[PDB]
């Protein structure tokens, strides 16, 4: 990948001790708490952060982060997105607060139904919409709807896809070209020749091939890879893949978790795009687990006529999704002023400014450096890979990753103030970043890959 | 059932009538949301409450419930449970919106992680914990865990069981004693036959043949069945159940999301169970999605067996389960609140009482009425089902309930300002509950009762 891995391993071992100095009443707060959480945190995900423990944050404000032994940072990881436009957003913190003294959850709705409702109708251009507690259960109650209404059982997911813990995704390709279990994934009792095919992004011919047997139900993708690097879709490619499953009659779900980072209506809203289902979660409620997710007056059609409106005195049934938090009066709440107050078209802009602005300045690193490396920008969220060209499909990108390089440059920033998400080599803007932000960011990784070489 | 279908549904198209004249604005809302909404609210559990909209509700503190009509009603659904202790409780509203304010979600713990993690081992009487947005979740996550350290892929659940959005679960026996999927939920591309071993409740000599095929990963089960009215579990069944599933060794999994009823530290802290984990969602974070599973210091070292501590520099993986908003801040500060605040024994001492009242009552009415009914009480939750004994099993259960005669009920009482949950016969009571909403359910359920026959 360009570096010697001995002055990595050198750099990284300087900077775990670093760490160590740093912040000890983190490594303080480690240890008891490895008494007590299985993984030393609430979620094991937690214990990833470089560096020997997590942070234990003492308060948090726009893209301004202050830990509990007083070191202050400048946030580009965001809650892996989930404070995609920064923490404690004013207009959706008083909205929480409001709702919370005067009912949270109530198995019912409130009038904040009815503006969200239009409102997603209005901004995703899809009419009829309903909310989960993640964007995992809205891909897998979507999944579950697509085989009631088509009578088919195969889904198809691309390689190197994430789409949350949805069990039928956790599958790639082996060195003979078979689909197998994800690596470190367990597959859960599940047989996934049953309920899956696979195929890598930007393959028309292997995703006609897929589709020809009929029993495919439903296609699940984000319209632009973000979870092993970033994958943009080739030219023609969402044309094809829009194509070939109107012809074959296959759901297409997009999944805009990440790829809502291109505008305020998605990915989709900017290039045109025509889900039959949309869903996105993480960012959408400040911070309350929430996910929304939509389909065409199409779908819904075939959805109801497997799954009646349901008649007076009928029996009680779950039909296997819901959730008894989801949809609630909190997360409509939250979700009304994010969505009126939070995700507008200036904020994108100041977004996309700042976003740009880090994109160059990474890239005139790696251009100086003579690194084969390469950086990517979908609207806020930059992210760069170990390869010299931009990958053509998620197969391709997962060899350029490395946990090693990667823990060293999150490290490095981290102990001068800077946080990365541990999961990925990415940076995501918000309202509150500023130029100076970006400054910063810029300079550590300069400083970084310069002590390495 | 003791009462003539006709006059039911006699007495039901009048409340119908009713409905619709005391409540036209949230009909009129109903029109709206069924425009934007998949099923005219945000979660299509809420098309299920009897009447021919979902209530909109414009406010609601304590047991109290205004909707936008100005009707007011005491509320014994409390959420569908998910309110457990009273809609605003001003603790845990009052640390929510503290916490909102200085970062919700951050991938990160805070110093409440501290606290919350002791307290679930002390409350709970298991070393080790984890956070999920979903009781679902939880058991999902379990299980995955289950199958990873013991090697064998069958789950073995109850006839008539709830648990969730846990597809393995989702089976019933059909009228030849085979192992179906449950009626109205889709086997969602799953053979149950592959994932699942289906034995009625109170039945040792089954659940040893079940586990005898050496195939079974885990027993997941409530303690006391609560998702089919309520089934009690036998003398002797905990003791036989837990010798079992040791001598089999596979895990034992106690689902406490609604016989947290029973007291501070579950059923499992009342009656001396020995959970291998425990699960408990809904109502332990003021609203916020959430759960907490819990397991022993002997599967902790099996788990770690299989799932090490994460490395320094070591590839990220998700490994299949966890989730991006799960084990956040603001789960944790209202956790925090709840566990210290709300959960006491002066709480539970207060639901009891008022519960017991509540069943007393029912259960005069129905001696009275000569009902072939019979109420049963788990702590602060009372239900009744249309049968003269306690049923032994959840397939006895289900045929004592009826749809028609369910709604019937519950709109009369809501059409004169007492809610209970659309899913059950149970009423909940919560420390804002006072004697005189106790007194108008009695009242309003004799007349109804008394008006039928």
């Amino acid at each position: 990948f360009g570096l010697d891995l001995a002055r990595v391993e050198t750099l990284f071992k300087r900077e775990l001790r670093r760490f160590d100095e740093l912040h000890p009443r983190s490594a303080q707060a480690y240890r008891e708490n490895r008494r007590h959480w299985l993984y030393g945190a609430p979620l094991h995900w937690m214990q990833q952060w470089p560096g020997n423990c997590p942070l234990l944050v003492k308060e948090a404000q726009g893209a301004r982060v202050t830990d509990i032994d007083g070191q202050q940072y400048v946030d580009f990881a965001l809650g892996d997105s989930g404070a995609m436009f920064g923490h404690a957003q004013p207009a959706v913190a008083d909205a929480i607060a409001r709702q919370a003294r005067r009912g949270s959850t109530l198995m019912l709705p409130t009038e904040d139904s009815l503006w969200v409702g239009a409102e997603l109708a209005r901004r995703f251009g899809l009419p009829y919409w309903q909310v989960t507690t993640s964007a995992t259960d809205a891909n897998r109650f979507v999944l579950r709807l697509c085989r009631m209404l088509s009578g088919r059982d195969k889904v198809v997911v691309f390689n190197c896809n994430y789409h949350g813990s949805v069990d039928e995704s956790q599958v790639e390709f082996d060195a003979a070209g078979r689909m197998v279990p994800r690596a470190g994934v367990h597959p859960n009792g599940v047989r996934h020749a049953t309920t899956t095919r696979l195929v890598e992004f930007n393959d028309l011919d292997a995703l006609e091939a897929a589709l020809a047997h009929g029993d495919v139900a439903a296609v699940l993708t984000e319209p632009f890879m973000t979870n092993v690097g970033m994958v943009p879709p080739a030219e023609g490619f969402h044309a094809g893949l829009r194509e070939l499953t109107r012809r074959h009659d296959v759901a297409l779900i997009i999944d805009e978790t990440h790829t809502i980072s291109c505008g305020p209506a998605g990915y989709s809203g900017a290039h045109g795009l025509e889900p039959d289902f949309f869903v996105l979660g993480k960012c959408i409620a400040g911070g309350i687990p929430s996910a929304v997710w939509g389909c065409s007056q199409a779908q819904a059609e075939r959805i109801w006529a497997v799954l009646p409106h349901f008649r007076p005195g009928q029996a009680i049934n779950h039909f296997g999704f819901g959730g008894t938090l989801a949809g609630n009066a909190l997360q409509l709440a939250a979700m009304r002023a994010t969505f009126a107050e939070v995700m507008t078209e200036d904020a994108y802009r100041h977004m996309f400014q700042l976003a740009a602005q880090l994109e160059a300045g990474v890239r005139a690193t790696l251009e100086e450096l003579r690194l084969p490396w390469h950086v990517t920008r979908i609207g806020a969220r930059v992210e760069y890979l170990f390869m010299t060209h931009a990958p053509r499909n998620g197969g391709e990108a997962h060899h350029a990753r490395n946990g090693l390089i990667e823990a060293c440059l999150h490290l490095y920033l981290l102990n001068r103030g800077v946080l990365l998400t541990p999961f990925h080599n990415m940076a995501l803007t918000c309202p509150a970043t500023r130029a100076e932000d970006v400054e910063l960011h810029d300079r550590l990784l300069r400083d970084c890959l310069g002590e390495l070489l």
